[PDB]
């Protein structure tokens, strides 16, 4: 009906960089929208934690089935196919950010931790020790702060044509 008449009434603001093309589709319980993000602090010092852009490495998310954090979903329901949109949401919805940033990048290997334990997509020939432990996302579990989620539209696909190979 109208979602940017919602979203400022949830306790989030948006704001919308260059409206892109296309129809707004379904964004229910199954839909797989792929996009950027770079989470930087709003107005406490300024710094970016987060950059998926930066280094040209889209992300995935699952829309209210799989994804373990809805205020990524909320972001993202607004926008279009080609859309860019940065803004700032309140810490009752990005108080588990940290919590899901620990399985964004580690569970996000092939579904499930001990279901794919293994490296079959794109990841091959790298010798590094990761080790896990953040500063960055760990400054808001002794201090969280409301933070600018900077989400870049480029494919939305609904539940009927998604698969993965």
């Amino acid at each position: 009906a109208d979602i940017i008449a919602r979203l400022r009434e949830d306790g989030i603001q948006k704001r919308v960089i260059q409206e892109g093309r296309g129809e707004l589709p379904d964004f229910q319980d199954g839909t797989k929208a792929t996009f950027h993000y770079r989470t930087l602090h709003s107005d406490d010092e300024g710094t970016v934690l987060d950059d998926s852009r930066a280094r040209g490495k889209p992300m995935e998310l699952i829309i209210g089935k799989k994804f373990k954090l809805p205020v990524w979903e909320t972001i993202v329901c607004t926008m279009r196919e080609g859309e860019i949109a940065q803004f700032l949401c309140d810490i009752k919805h990005v108080v588990l950010y940290p919590l899901v940033a620990k399985s964004l990048r580690n569970i996000a290997v092939g579904k499930d931790p001990l279901e794919g334990q293994r490296h079959c997509c794109g990841v091959a020939q790298m010798r590094e020790h990761s080790s896990l432990g953040h500063a960055d996302l760990d400054a808001l579990q002794q201090n969280p702060q409301p933070l600018i989620f900077h989400m870049e539209m480029l494919k939305v696909e609904s539940p009927g044509t998604y698969q993965q190979d």
